[PDB]
């Protein structure tokens, strides 16, 4: 009876749990003509009633001038994001970390230190005006983008996350001579245009274009935004979006797991020892099987950057069970989104999963979560079953 429903239910939502945002791939590809690259990616954005706004992105980096400027094959840049507030800050503002590192020159040495970022943004989205001023550092070795952003004309009319995307993929870490492939650093001083659209699906879009380039030291992105079709009730105009997660690195764990890497990395490479990195984890307090940690090493491919490195530090410390875990696999079930799991949804996940389960069997699942007695399945329903 109820037993081994619940069983069921609960072994079925942590094997669809398993399937594990602040990490995001993009995949850039050449483009010969236009002597650039382009990219087509989606994001999603957690919503505060729990659903989720997906954001399609379609971008196209073109050479500002003018000769010398290579051609990478196909590959990926990965990201992981950290947005975060100052407690002393008054302004609307973000304080946006971000860690991106390739997986398969004289613009490259202008990259080797530290370099100064000045950051502004023009913005009018449903005639909305805005304008956004920031300022931070890069730190190519360590594939770190680190940033300060205000919002000069008060209250920022859409969220936050929503112009991440759009607030310099030339500090990505590009790997032992991935170096011939990367156009952003190499098209510098002179930099590139980096142009976007994005899609907001069930409301409006956004235009932008930007220019990445050295003006003196420093290294600049202008951006120019303009943003039409949205619902004045909408996710984005409303300000329906969770600005953080719970789940997420902390600038202060970063710091740390910073300073615990660069103790062994012995070149000034921005690199360890895949031996190594077991040591290094267990400094940072953490206790990985032998087996795990070759699993995070068989991943690599003989070394880690500082990208790769904090996604296996943010991979553990992602609560399994968390409000938004649940919410994901509450949709895997959902397969019409209309809110509620019916017999049939749930039969169609089971034989997808290779469950095998007969029609009784399928129904006493429901009968065993369904409280309120209507024959299916709605969210709080299913948090109870999905819960110790
Ligand atoms: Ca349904
Ligand atoms: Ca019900
Ligand atoms: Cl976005």
């Amino acid at each position: 009876g109820p037993g081994s429903s619940r069983r069921k239910w609960n072994k079925t939502g942590h094997a669809v749990r398993a399937i594990g945002s602040s990490l995001e791939n993009v995949y850039i590809m050449a483009d010969k003509q236009k002597n650039g690259i382009k990219a087509n990616f989606k994001i999603r954005h957690n919503v505060e009633d729990g659903s989720v706004q997906l954001a399609d992105h379609y971008q196209q980096n073109t050479p500002i001038g003018d000769g010398p400027v290579l051609l990478p094959d196909n590959h990926y840049l990965s990201f992981q994001s950290v947005l975060s507030k100052d407690p002393n800050e008054k302004r609307d503002h973000m304080v946006l970390l971000e860690f991106v590192t390739a997986a398969g020159s004289k613009g490259e040495e202008l990259f080797t230190g530290v370099v100064p970022i000045l950051v502004e943004l023009d913005g009018d989205v449903n005639g909305h005006k805005f304008s956004v001023s920031g300022e931070g550092e890069g730190d190519a070795t360590y594939g770190k983008l680190t940033l300060k952003l205000i919002c000069t004309t008060g209250k920022l009319p859409v969220p936050w996350p929503t112009l991440v995307t759009t607030l310099l993929k030339c500090f990505a870490r590009y790997p032992d001579h991935m170096k011939q492939h990367d156009f952003f650093k190499s098209a510098m001083p002179e930099g590139y245009v980096q142009e976007r659209t994005i899609f907001f699906k069930d409301d409006g879009n956004y235009k932008t274009r930007a220019e990445v380039k050295f003006e003196g030291d420093t290294l600049v992105n202008r951006i120019e935004l303009k943003g039409i079709g949205f619902k004045e009730d909408g996710n984005i105009l409303g300000h329906k979006l969770e600005y953080n997660s719970r789940d997420q690195l902390t600038e202060e764990q970063i710091a740390e797991f910073k300073e615990a890497f660069s103790l062994f990395d012995k070149d000034g490479d921005g690199t360890i020892t895949t031996k190594e990195l077991g040591t290094v984890m267990r400094s940072l307090g953490q206790n990985p099987t032998e087996a795990e940690l070759q699993d995070m090493i068989n991943e690599v491919d003989g070394t880690i950057d500082f990208p790769e490195f904090l996604t296996m530090m943010a991979r553990k410390m992602k609560d399994t069970d968390s409000e938004e875990e649940i919410r994901e696999a509450f949709r895997v079930f959902d397969k019409d989104g209309n809110g509620y799991i019916s017999a049939a949804e749930l039969r169609h996940v089971m034989t997808n999963l290779g469950e095998k389960l007969t029609d009784e069997e399928v129904d006493e699942m429901i009968r065993e979560a369904d409280i309120d007695g209507d024959g299916q399945v709605n969210y709080e329903e299913f948090v109870q079953m999905m819960t110790a």
